[PDB]
């Protein structure tokens, strides 16, 4: 697989939305600017890359075990959802409910994320997967969407008018009718495109991919609001439903239904159906939740927290899938590379967070000042990360020098995270103390350890442990007796999980999979700094 | 030369243009959205597309002698329309017209449409020439444009500061500033992108050209507005200096200035260079004009009319100028081949443009019920030539069918470029001998001619002549006897020049070449439904 093709292919893609909300932030694209990139995207640019590919697409090679198990994988995940939603939604808006909520659990970004990633990881060795996107998204567009249409509708009334509509609503779609009008014309012109067409509907295909990555991310700008606690309960479980649920029962059926004969096949193709699955969810299901004014905040959030979650969970995912097709000397070259590209990313990020903690002057402001502190630790991981890429194979000293660095910062950010639920518990209740303690017992910790995660093996993995086992307690308490500040708790509640990840990780490996766990906790260890950066890097300092 | 290219191109690059132009006025995007759109392409699409390819750029197989020549002739251009509008405008505005007059006659749609058709027309035989679009258009607005922001500078004043402002405005602009950055991360890199960013720029480069062409489209609605007789002479003569005196100059100083060992190749690089002045005005000097409120009416209708008016150009100067490289047969080929293309777009053109006059009824009005008479007959010949492209081969009495249909038809839009004349000279001064004379005389006149071009040879061509003679003198003495109704007259006026270049090429014939004369009668005798879509098929029926 060309899996080191993912990091090139998430950045380009993530970077473009990137640039998108850059530039809607910035007001370079006013909201009511964005919409004729938007319109240009859907009703231009898609339905002519849709045509083209629905017209070129060779029926006779696809394999319909893959589209029959991907679909029956959304179709379970469609009824969970509903049924889950009318159980336990109420009365008043559990039909609107169980019908948008499904459609986010299942209806996915294909077309503006999955297509170059698929692209990327998939033209080399498998370009037929890239045929299953064209199919799989606009069949699910038509099996799944009509039944939350019909659903909407009903919570509207309260037959076969409400039927219609549901089915007319999705008709009128146009990546379904231009899916429709694609395979009558794959039957008309029999495969070709002609030239005169071809490069017309190639200019506009081509001009699909940024446009649209630009214009999601011009959609994203301000849509995170503040949900109340269950309607973030809630948006959790759907981003759950999205990118962990439904990519498990894609892997699962797939491999309870294809028969291919060879395994390699069989193991890419369940691989792609877990990707395929971690896609983020359609911008379509928050243009269609704003526009019959549905349950708008949850829809349009979770959206947006699902397109940034799906890029390190699509990049993790798809290396963790990979390492039963690798070799232990690759396979740790591959997870160092990994590592490298994770650092790259957070340190970018946090460098970013930083300079507007910094400039807003927001580190001289509890809990900001400890925030920051926690910050610049987390930057002195992904330098030392990068930095132990290149000294990893060098002389004795300095590969001392920079694991000092590396592990008295990686575990300063562990006690940072407990300071900064004490900081929180203290300022719930009516510094240079918690700055010594933040940095110099960790990094003391690595002078008793003297006395990349192996050097000093079981060692190591014990201060690792007990350090992130302190650091849960400390902030696990503290967040306890404590029950802006909601972004604190909330950055501290992601890095508690992360913090529980790594330390029943690390313990496991203490108990025995060895370089997927330390894959798991170099995840933690150097992105902790991305989640720093989704919740401090993009506030309105 | 892959000039049958060029048709896919240009249908593909102006169909694009149709899409935008189709969805602005259908208010699909509205021009508040169109923005979006605009700021997309010309801030993050386009600068990436010009870094990426100034980063690529091998500036050692750079043909400094097609640059230098390239630019020798817009500096020429813009001196004489700067000096011809400072001897010939009025004080109050002549510093403001010499300033934005020379740059809409030098300035040029490189990348946008440029790029599209150099990219179709010489990547396979020439890849090098795709440089120069870069290089040129650049320099270009780096020389260029601080001339006319001087200029205009001197107008708002009306000399450090001056000429600081216009350098200034010049250097803000994104194509100038990211060649500059692209030239010094040229150097920086050594002509590799690095491949995480190399895929990003790839991303927004390639939605650039779409984009862009669909910008286009949604720019051009609305903005030919009534231009007084005097601004309407004016935007003439400055699209042709950007569209006939441009690339003859540049045509001209390649020939003068490059001093290449092949032949061939000098040969392809002055078509090359034709094509290069072919290309219409660049949005930006509207964008410029309509920015600083300046003679905003005459360069935004001339920044349309300069993009409709250069397909036709590019397409039929590109056929022309490879006329030298082909030999009598596939030559005979190629016009036929011409002639079909031609025909295909005028009858769409013309289908369109009869949809309007019938649907709107005013095929039942004076004179619109004469001119849907042209457009009937107009559509004929298009039918005419597309049915003769087929019959060229076949038997006797089907070849004399479809010429009676085809020179029945077209004796009758010459007849009826006359009788529309005489129609607006009739409703001037204070319809079934009309219709009959319209259709049944030129109709007996294929009789005459039996008792394509030159299957009755002299007699067919002295027919053609003294028809296109009698409809002249028609038209000519009707139009002065009366000297919407200005619609018609600018119909009949553009006509009456085609007419009149056909009556030449006719006569020249008779006295003599013979391929390229009957070449421009065809791309009158069929692409003349092409101009009456322009000035009927897009009114606000
Ligand atoms: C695989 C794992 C993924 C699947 C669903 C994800 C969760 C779904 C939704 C949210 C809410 C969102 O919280 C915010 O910071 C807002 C992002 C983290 C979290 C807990 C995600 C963390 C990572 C999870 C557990
Ligand atoms: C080659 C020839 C080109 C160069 C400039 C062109 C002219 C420049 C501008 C106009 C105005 C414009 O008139 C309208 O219909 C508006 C298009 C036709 C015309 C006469 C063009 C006709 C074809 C010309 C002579």
């Amino acid at each position: 697989m060309s899996i080191t093709r993912l990091f090139p292919a998430l950045l380009e893609c993530f970077g473009i939305v990137l640039c998108g909300y850059i530039a809607g932030r910035a007001n370079v694209i006013t909201s009511t600017q964005a919409k004729g990139l938007g319109n240009f995207v859907s009703r231009f640019a898609l339905p002519a890359l849709l045509f083209k590919n629905m017209v070129v697409l060779n029926f006779s090679n696809v394999d319909w075990s893959f589209l029959y198990s991907i679909l029956i994988a959304k179709a379970s995940v469609f009824f969970i959802v509903c049924v889950l939603t009318l159980l336990v939604a109420s009365p008043d808006s559990r039909f609107s409910k169980a019908g948008l909520f499904p459609i986010f659990a299942t209806q996915s970004n294909d077309f503006a994320l999955g297509y170059p990633i698929v692209e990327a990881l998939y033209q080399t060795t498998y370009p037929e997967y890239l045929q299953y996107i064209y199919l799989v998204a606009p069949i699910s567009l038509m099996m799944l969407n009509p039944i939350g249409f019909i659903f909407c509708e009903i919570q509207k009334w309260k037959k076969i008018k409400i039927v219609g509509l549901g089915l007319l609503r999705v008709l009128q779609n146009p990546i379904v009718f231009m899916v429709f009008i694609g395979i009558a014309f794959n039957f008309i012109l029999d495969r070709k495109v002609p030239v005169y067409v071809e490069n017309f509907l190639d200019g506009l295909g081509n001009s699909f991919s940024g446009s649209a990555l630009f214009y999601l991310g011009l959609t994203m700008v301000g849509k995170i609001k503040r949900l109340k606690k269950s309607a973030f309960v809630v948006l959790i479980l759907l981003i759950t439903a999205k990118l962990l649920v439904l990519p498990l029962l894609c892997r699962e059926m797939v491999e309870l239904l294809d028969k291919g004969d060879s395994v390699v096949n069989h193991t890419s193709l369940s691989n792609y159906a877990f990707l395929y699955g971690v896609f983020p969810v359609a911008p379509g299901v928050a243009i269609f939740a704003t526009q019959f004014n549905m349950e708008v905040e949850i829809i349009t959030s979770g959206m947006v927290i699902s397109t940034f979650v799906s890029a390190p969970i699509m990049y993790v995912s798809a290396w963790l899938l990979t390492f039963p097709t690798m070799d232990p000397k690759p396979l740790a070259y591959a997870i160092q590379n990994v590592s490298f590209d994770i650092s790259i990313v957070s340190l970018i990020s946090l460098i970013w967070s930083l300079a507007i903690l910094l400039l807003s002057k927001k580190y001289k402001q509890l809990p900001h000042m400890l925030t920051t502190n926690l910050l610049i630790a987390q930057s002195i991981v992904c330098a030392g990360m990068m930095i132990w890429n290149f000294v990893k194979e060098k002389n004795f000293v300095g590969q001392i020098l920079v694991f000092v660095l590396l592990y008295s910062s990686l575990y300063s950010t562990y006690l940072w995270t407990g300071l900064l639920a004490i900081s929180l518990f203290l300022l719930k209740k009516r510094v240079g103390i918690i700055i010594i303690s933040g940095w110099g017992i960790p990094a003391l910790l690595v002078g008793v350890l003297l006395i990349s995660a192996f050097f000093y093996g079981k060692e190591q993995m014990i201060t690792t442990a007990v350090t992130l086992f302190c650091s849960i307690l400390i902030a696990g308490i503290s967040l306890m007796c404590m029950n802006q500040l909601t972004r604190h708790v909330l950055l501290c509640l992601l890095l508690i999980i992360g913090l529980f990840a790594n330390l029943s990780s690390c313990l496991w490996w203490l108990f025995n999979l060895y370089v997927e766990l330390q894959f798991f906790c170099a995840v933690f260890n150097f992105g902790q700094g991305f989640i720093s950066f989704g919740i401090f890097g993009l506030d309105k300092h």
